[PDB]
């Protein structure tokens, strides 16, 4: 914990988007696309101060340790159920804890936005990085 520069705090969203197949496929059994995702709130390019991000899938996945060094920063994949993600944002200088995020993979839409006719699931959380400038 070494003052190194200005504390700077950058809003982010975080979370998933999910498309059901409309058949489950005969190959694997999964049923959903979906992408899991870090995105600053604003338009802008976090690759300033975040050096990357790692996304740990379930074990069912290979190379369930997904690390995205550049934007964007996203994963897409296939699958048939849920299951939590750990998201771990690394700053540009290791001075900078990393960030720690829990997520919860959502693939099947809520009984709620199912009759307010949404075709995507959405599940979308909101925080603040606070780190220094690099």
């Amino acid at each position: 914990g070494r003052v190194k520069g200005v504390t700077i705090v950058k809003p982010i969203v975080y979370g998933n988007v999910a498309r059901y197949f409309g058949k489950k496929r005969e190959e694997d059994g999964h049923t959903h696309q979906w992408t899991v995702y870090v995105k600053p709130y604003r338009n802008e390019d976090m690759s300033a101060y975040v050096k990357k991000i790692q996304f740990k899938l379930h074990e069912s996945y290979g190379n369930p340790l997904r690390v995205v060094t550049k934007p964007p920063y996203e994963i897409t994949e296939t699958g048939w159920g849920e299951f939590e993600i750990i998201i771990k944002i690394f700053f540009i200088d290791p001075n900078e804890r990393p960030v720690t995020l829990y997520h919860l993979l959502k693939l099947f839409q809520s009984d709620t936005n199912a009759m307010l006719g949404k075709k995507t699931v959405v599940s979308e959380f909101y925080d603040e990085m606070i780190f220094q400038d690099p």
